[PDB]
């Protein structure tokens, strides 16, 4: 089946995967160096076995796309992906009154009585980054994430970089380019980052009117990361696709580190247990194909018929 | 044999490959993302089924570690690797006195008469970066290389970044950190460059005190390109492994697009009649520690036994 590969690099690290410590403290059996790629031709590799949240995945890149910051338009579709690192600031902050939030991670998985008010706080956030336009500004906006790494990088001479609208003008006008690439990687704001980007960067490959792209991961979560990671990139491999007139080809995932974290093990082994149902349909509008201004209702999935959602513990 | 990966890389290009059209108007076959490891601790991965030149891939590798931008340290090492490329900024400049060498490329690979002259003006060029200082300083300093890249990063407040040297002190203090990454990408001199890296990223990892590194490579010749690359990673890999007090792990390769030109057809397909003698061994000076101080004689390969070089037209 289509989503194999996965299920395959959950067992290798399962047998060969070496315990190897991390920074939440919570252990991990590692691997180094990895390759997967699936022909999206045979269909959109949305894991079927376990039940992923495709709306998370669809708003989350479109806000990408957009070259959007601000958690804002997240939060209006009801994704909370980012709310963390948002809400940190907000914390952390001179005008900040409320509870103390100091390592609310690691802390509202313990305690429930904290887990309760950090609710709250966090309520409270979420309402006035949404209402308050003034709010939303100084504490939705994350500056360094995604969308700006690839629609407005910062240039020395104060300038920006539209990296992925430049290649994608360079797919319609050299497809057989090897320099197709879009990096997320800035040596002068990564050490003073929370979060260097986990993906790297991904070259895109045209050949016989099929359009290809491999993502390099640094860091990966095999269990709860991998099966969104897979899902954004497939889909956005088939927005570019759409937009440049092209076929999709295959999507090729590549791994630095990529771990299973301790706490994930009975459910991975249950994962395993399962049976792959057919992958299901990525259907785009095609009366649109700006795919910058494209929208919820652009992209729909079409036969996604997955088992029970598996939950797991998050590590922090 | 330690070798067999390169070799079923070449069988893989030569079955699968597709037929794709490329910049220098040469034909090549190609294929889209694959991934190879060499474990290091099994021996150096220089070819033994072609001889390769380690003084030049040592050299070059010794200019890149002191950051040095400068074609006078290779020239001075009897390293040509890349003259062209300073050459051309001198047969473009406005103090440029002799033949038209408009497109010396392909135009010396046909024509035997201007072949000729165009060894006559790089002889020269050679020469004045070699004994005039103010003339190396102006037409010997490439600028944007990979020396500069991983030792002098320019940020957009004027400052620069020496990437691997900080890397190197983070491997010292967290071995299991997932962002020991050292990028040559920089989105902002790219769409300006001659030649953006084809190098990309590299990424360290380590696990049981064992150093080992990840090379992510958007463009590589398989036939020419790719010996040399190997050992140069796998060259670097030790010498960071020797400088972190750890031991050596694997190398892992991963490509964006591996083509092989169709010029180099009957050469890939005669290699492939050899048979693999057992790699070198690498031997260094283990008095000396500070890679960057690191010169030639530190650097030592014991048991090299290769076949015969085999000659192949260059692609321009
Ligand atoms: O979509 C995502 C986001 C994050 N991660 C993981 O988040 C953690 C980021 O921290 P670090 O180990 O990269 O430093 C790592 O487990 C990675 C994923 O696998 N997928
Ligand atoms: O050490 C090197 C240097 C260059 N290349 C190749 O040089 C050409 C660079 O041009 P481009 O296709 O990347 O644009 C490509 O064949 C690649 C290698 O394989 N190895
Ligand atoms: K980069």
């Amino acid at each position: 089946m289509l989503e194999q590969p996965y299920l395959d690099l959950a067992k290798k690290v399962l047998d060969e995967g070496h315990f190897k410590p991390d920074r939440t403290h919570t252990g991990t059996y590692s691997i180094f160096g990895h390759q997967m790629r699936f022909d999206l031709s045979k269909g959109f590799p949305l894991l079927t076995t376990k039940k992923v949240p495709f709306g998370l995945i669809k708003s989350e890149l479109l806000w990408f796309l957009h070259g959007d910051t601000n958690i804002r338009f997240l939060l209006q579709h009801r994704n909370h992906i980012w709310d963390e690192w948002a809400f940190e600031k907000w914390v952390k902050s001179d005008e900040y009154h409320g509870p103390d939030m100091t390592d609310f991670g690691h802390r509202s998985q313990k305690d429930p009585e904290f887990a309760a008010v950090y609710h709250e706080e966090m309520a409270k956030f979420d309402d006035r980054v949404l209402h308050d336009d003034a709010f939303a500004a100084k504490y939705g906006d994350l500056g360094l994430v995604y969308g700006s790494q690839w629609r407005a990088w910062h240039t020395s001479k104060g300038d920006t970089i539209d990296q992925l609208g430049d290649v994608i003008e360079q797919i319609k006008t050299h497809p057989y380019s090897t320099r197709l690439i879009v990096s997320a990687w800035n040596p002068e704001d990564v050490p003073t980052m929370a979060l260097p980007p986990c993906h790297t960067l991904y070259q895109f490959y045209v050949n016989d009117g099929k359009l290809s792209l491999q993502l390099y991961q640094r860091s990966a979560d095999i269990f709860l990361g991998v099966p969104f990671n897979i899902a954004s990139y497939a889909l956005l491999t088939h927005l570019v696709a759409h937009e440049c007139g092209l076929e999709v080809g295959e999507f090729i995932h590549t791994f630095g580190d990529a771990h299973l974290y301790v706490n994930h093990l009975d459910q991975i082994k249950e994962q395993l247990s399962r049976t792959p149902r057919p992958a299901p349909t990525l259907q785009l509008n095609p009366d649109k194909h700006d795919i910058f201004d494209f929208d919820m209702k652009d992209i729909k999935l079409l036969n996604y018929d997955p088992y029970p959602a598996i939950k797991a513990p998050v590590a922090v």
